[PDB]
RNA sequence: UUGCUCAAGAGAAGUCAUUUAAUAAGGCCACUGUUAAACGUAGGUGAGUCGUGGCUUUAUGCC
């Protein structure tokens, strides 16, 4: 039977600056924008906390197709073919050539 | 003085009276703009009115 797991998961209270916008002249200002109320909120992106959990995957051990170098700043592909089969990363992000 | 010399086709008259291009018609039925992504890191400003009034020590600032 088709089986989905949905959450909402709140994270610590501290200091936070992730996921700026553009830095447009000397100022490095957030991402935000409206919620509920009609307050202004600071938002992250979605596609980083993706990029952690993918990383997190590639820490721990797990077979990932795509590696982070973590000195050279720069993504590279074990196999230019994706397979989801093999690679947790293509089973469980995806991919699109 | 020219086969010439002169020489009005002239006067008057409504193309009129009447007539629906009218009756009827669905541009209709179907369509995901699908799939994937770290913000990394450095780019600026245009425009009035004129002589103390409630607080506060003139002070000097609030409305």
């Amino acid at each position: 039977p088709n089986y989905y797991l949905y959450g909402t998961v709140l994270t610590r209270y501290g200091l936070a600056s992730l996921n700026h916008d553009i830095r447009r002249g000397n100022k490095t200002i957030l991402q935000k924008g409206y919620w509920n109320n009609g307050k202004i909120h600071s938002f992250v992106g979605s596609s980083a906390i993706r990029w952690a959990l993918r990383f997190y995957l590639q820490k721990q051990g797990y077979l990932v197709n795509r590696v982070w170098d973590e000195e050279e700043h720069i993504n590279r592909l074990t196999s230019e073919d994706f397979d989801p089969e093999k690679f947790y990363d293509d089973d469980i992000f995806g991919f699109a050539l």
